[PDB]
């Protein structure tokens, strides 16, 4: 049993004009993190981790996370392959993923040297997830960046308990 905030329909999700793939390449930090299964833990609130973001020669993205956990860095890597847009990827060898049958990143807005908001949306054991990531180039962004990103995620039909600030840390994401 599992009851879930559905997905917003795609045409709610703005796409990044004219994405740069070259430029958004780098390390991100999760600043923001909203979605379905997010859900606020006052108890054990979420540490902030990084994604990484490199180019292939054939265009798609090798994508790396680093976390902090259990006192270590635990990193996983997924590929985008570039979708039906610039901006938009699916997940490559999504045969390896257990339960998966769908995956979508869309960019949905960036300056590229400084934040991004990204939507991601797939169908695992045929459950619809969504989230929202506020990157930032930094491990800080202004005010209004994180309120226009609480704005966003609350258009697509997620409340306050389900948008979490990961809190800064310096352990395997610097
Ligand atoms: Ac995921």
């Amino acid at each position: 049993t599992s009851d879930l905030i559905p997905a917003p329909p795609l045409s709610k999700v703005p796409l990044q004009q004219n994405f740069q793939d070259n430029q958004f390449q780098g390390k991100w930090y999760v600043v923001g993190l909203a979605g379905n299964a997010i859900l606020r833990e006052d108890k054990d609130p979420q540490k902030m981790y990084a994604t990484i973001y490199e180019l292939k020669e054939d265009k798609s993205y090798n994508v790396t996370s680093v976390l902090f956990r259990k006192k270590k860095c635990d990193y996983w890597i997924r590929t985008f392959v570039p979708g039906s847009q610039p901006g938009e990827f699916t997940l490559g060898n999504i045969k390896s993923y257990p339960g998966l049958t769908s995956y979508l990143v869309r960019v949905v807005s960036t300056n590229y040297n400084q934040h991004a908001m990204v939507f991601f949306k797939k169908v695992s054991q045929n459950r619809e997830y969504f989230k929202i990531t506020l990157y930032g180039r930094t491990k800080e962004l202004t005010s209004e960046l994180k309120e226009n990103f609480i704005r966003f995620s609350k258009s697509l039909g997620l409340p306050e308990n389900h948008i979490v600030f990961p809190v800064p840390i310096d352990q395997c994401i610097d």
